[PDB]
């Protein structure tokens, strides 16, 4: 029990790790708030949430636009009253592209969501946050630790969001609200599986030769499991954690240490 | 239960850190190997143990001592037949001196102890560990992530071994052996009050003034408490650590962030 | 003679380190471009230049509109033929807010000068590097370094930026363009007098004071001047640093190391 | 004339880095002390200094042992009766072994010479240090940046001498002294050719071969050259980098980046 009795929003679910974090928070007896545009999304999410005999509220929410996100938080008060943890997820899909490919619009909107959308998250749920002295994770990426050609846009709008988390740790924790980030490199499940597919087909491979390049500079040879990162981000959110603020946990399987 | 029917060597068992640490893999279902240099210390941390209903070994080890690391080995494997996690706990006491002050002979100790101890107990129980697929957690200190004036003996010993955690993650990794590191600055409970205490009554100040000039750096504005360096301890010794080696995980409420 | 019969443009020439920067890399022997929006304030840098005996291109340009850097490329061009050193000087002055105060079209505003511009002027002038195999320096911040309150927009784009200047290293370095970052803290000199003698009289204090509290984290108790940055900026553009592309250097007499 | 009428001591000259560096440092105006076990070797590099019109002091010195650091310092003193730069060359090769296959004693012997050597020497000259307000280059490696396998011990000994260099420059700063690093990765010369024609033959390969995979990490797909990793040097052992001290500048054409 992890989280028992905790209220979690999950900014950004996807079918990826998205799902598997709101199941886990759920198996760990958090209720949770579901927020993404698509609704759609949230309807099987909010089932797997239910089926452990918890509860779900899913919201349909642009995290870039103010009223939306203060309809999300009008939602969450009126539903729970309270909210404990507040998790970013990183839902945007990257394009890999040289910066001299790149339009500034992409990356205007890269940053709009991924870093003024987390920031809108945040500061919107700060009074709940402060009242339950909770936790912020926001979910960021192994990108941060590299500078590898056409990863550019992707890990420029991934340090602005980790330099604001990291202040956000200090601004907030006079209030008592801790602030981390996970750092995953690529992860496991049925989502990345069915991309590796395309890509083996596209490039007349087998998916072990792009799954085993994918995992050779990490230092088990394995990509982290959606559970993986998961849990990750459950103990970041967790009073396990609560000596804990300002830092970065890279769930990678050794390819990045910090 | 994070713990559940492992069995857990602890080096380096102090009445701080090491002791809660203890208690705490306990509860959450290890049996235990504690070793440390004075076997009187190993006996009221082995009734904790106990009291939860788990097993605890104490072995006098100097781990300085080949042989007596080897006998530490033995004498485990004999026991339990069995070693799923190795901690490293920070136990030498630090002394504030510039390098200017500082005996050639005790930095060569305190890498002795702090480096080539750990190494050497990581080396012993890699067999172990080998066939548990198991996991390894050095503790390490907040002082590799500054340079204040009279703490480089203590940063010169802890950046070799922070150095040394990260090689080992890669060379125990096809093993399928984690390696992770948690960085603690000042730790409250007893041991540290009794010290403040002290540093009070010798420069005429009050404990609330030293602590939360202690505390200052630090996001939160409080030190993290024994109980909150354990649970980041126990996180990465766990499973829900399984896809994360070669990481430094800081428990310093904020002061420093990476 | 680090510059000889070089051509180097600076962008962002502002009366403090922009105009130091100008005269330094003339007396170096480069002939300038100075890029500024208030063309008025390039008139007395070019004299300084001209007094070395070297020349200089004034023209006015805003970096956030792709017509007017298309322009100043085609100016330079035009008047020299060739490029062999870009720097990007940071000239937006930081207001220090709270992520709670701070409105989202400052922070975006920022972005814009800080990366954006920055990004325009390297790839307008990416064709004139290639032929050169020059570099490009981009003046950053020690604010990367650490996470004070209120620090925070100027953290978040500065973070963005050397990202950025990162990857572009990567990018452009098969072309043999090198990419560096110099990280100054306060920058001594006329400019900051006046600032600290405005603050002195606000707070009823002294300039000292001021200034000793400013210099109080670094080693050397002083604070770097416009000179002593500028030649962390030279050496980088210079062939002195032939070997090195992807780095920050950091100009802040020891207060943040890296 | 970066160095004009300076006395540099530079520990550990070899054939590669060390001579080009003694070279190099006379070229600028520099009168140097050359230290190393071997004095045979000091001949042919007093040569080349001399041969600038500077002069060249060669003292056979083992810095591990006080009272022939001490005899050093004498010999300086009594010949130049002043120190501006002292710098610590990375001389001792690196054995790749995996740790579970390193010698205690070799690590021993490591940090003895890379560690305790380079702080003996440093502190020796540390009264004529205080009087020039001089500073301290110690050449550290590239190897800090990673966790490759094999790289185990150096990687040790090279950070616990980072570590020791950072504090240093908290702890001499206020005396005015200033303490960098130069981290060079493989340093093209005739040395390294030989080498690589070595690995040339064992492995049935070309040196070509040989050397764009040491290059194809690096964002220039070149080795930095002798040449580069003493332009370096020289610029944080000189006035150039009055601003700068704590820092390490890495010399690596891109591979890693900090
Ligand atoms: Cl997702
Ligand atoms: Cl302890
Ligand atoms: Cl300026
Ligand atoms: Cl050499």
């Amino acid at each position: 029990g992890l989280l028992t009795d905790k209220v979690v929003v999950i900014s950004g679910v996807g079918p990826a790790l998205g799902t598997t974090l709101a199941r886990r928070c759920a198996e760990q007896g958090a209720d949770l708030v579901l927020a993404a545009r698509t609704v759609e999304r949230l309807e099987d999410v909010a089932k797997q949430v239910t089926d452990t005999g918890r509860r779900a509220l899913s919201v349909g929410t642009d995290i870039t636009d103010d009223a939306q996100v203060a309809h999300l938080v009008d939602e969450t008060m009126k539903a729970y009253g309270r909210v404990d943890v507040v998790i970013n997820n990183a839902f945007r899909v990257p394009s890999m592209k040289p910066f001299a490919n790149t339009t500034f619009e992409h990356m205007r909107d890269a940053i709009e969501l991924t870093v003024f959308g987390a920031l809108r998250l945040i500061q919107g749920f700060t009074p709940a946050l402060e009242e339950s002295k909770g936790a912020v994770v926001n979910v960021n990426s192994m990108v941060v630790r590299h500078s590898q050609a056409k990863y550019g846009a992707y890990k420029m709008a991934k340090s602005a969001l980790l330099a604001m988390s990291q202040t956000l740790a200090t601004e907030l924790g006079e209030k008592g609200i801790r602030v981390n980030s996970v750092l995953p490199g690529y992860i496991w499940g049925g989502t990345l599986k069915s991309y590796f597919e395309h890509q083996a087909g596209k490039y007349g491979t087998s998916v072990e030769d792009i799954y085993n390049a994918a995992a050779a500079g990490s230092d088990l040879k394995r990509l982290p499991t959606e559970d993986e990162v998961a849990s990750a981000i459950l103990f970041m959110a967790s009073d396990l954690a609560s000596g804990i603020t300002g830092q970065a946990l890279d769930v990678n399987c050794g390819e990045y240490k910090a």
